[PDB]
């Protein structure tokens, strides 16, 4: 990316995920995480 | 248009305008407008 960022408030937000709450069976969505970001290459992410 | 409203909450929004901050570089979002139309020909916009 060249921008990455999260927020809790959906003001300039491209996209969102979905958090969820993961049981035994059902998986139900509690809130949203706002996502900011540019396509680029200055920002790699990294496995470590 | 037949109709066209501006809001700060959208409630029956048809579509939104983004408002940004626009600076030296970067341009930047701060608030969304929301806007209620209907297509149609009662209202012109005009240049003056």
């Amino acid at each position: 990316f060249n921008k990455f960022c999260l927020s809790l408030s959906p003001v300039g937000a491209n996209c969102k995920f979905d958090v969820a709450a993961r049981t035994r069976t059902n998986e139900q969505v509690v809130r949203s995480l706002y996502v900011i970001y540019e396509e680029g290459d200055n920002i790699v992410g990294v496995p470590s």
